[PDB]
């Protein structure tokens, strides 16, 4: 099933600012509900689940001016490769909580 509104999401990512690795990892989102900076949410719609891709997110869409300081530096451009892992419905808890919940 497809990413979009009220998904249970995993991803596997690698951002990469100006050619250097800052993170690599996986996590379970909610999608729809702000928990990821807005412009990889946009890159992740209707994505398939297994489906690669990359995303370049500017910062007005990421961390802006400010950055992340110890990781993101000011007005960087994030370019993120991704794997969409698994999708699934969320529960009425995760939907009340806005957050993803662990399957086990
Ligand atoms: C206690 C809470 C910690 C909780 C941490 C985890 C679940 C672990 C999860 C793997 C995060 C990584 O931890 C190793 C690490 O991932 C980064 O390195 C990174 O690659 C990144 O940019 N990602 C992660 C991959 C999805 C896109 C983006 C994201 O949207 O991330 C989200 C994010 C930071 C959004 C902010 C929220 C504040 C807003 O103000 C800001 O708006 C500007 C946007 C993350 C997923 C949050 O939803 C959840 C958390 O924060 C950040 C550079 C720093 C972050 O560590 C913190
Ligand atoms: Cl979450
Ligand atoms: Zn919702
Ligand atoms: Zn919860």
């Amino acid at each position: 099933m497809k990413v979009g509104q009220d998904k249970v999401v995993t991803i596997r990512y690698t951002l990469q600012v100006e050619g250097e690795v800052l993170d690599q990892g996986e996590l379970s989102y909610l999608h729809g509900h702000r928990n990821l900076i807005p412009g990889l949410e946009e890159a992740l719609e209707g994505r398939e689940e297994g489906e690669a891709f990359q995303a370049h997110v500017p910062a007005e869409k990421a961390y802006g001016a400010t950055g992340h300081p110890g990781i993101i530096p000011p007005h960087a451009t994030l370019d993120f490769q991704v794997e969409v892992v698994k999708v699934r419905e969320a529960t009425p808890e995760e939907l009340l909580h806005g957050h993803a919940h662990p399957s086990g």
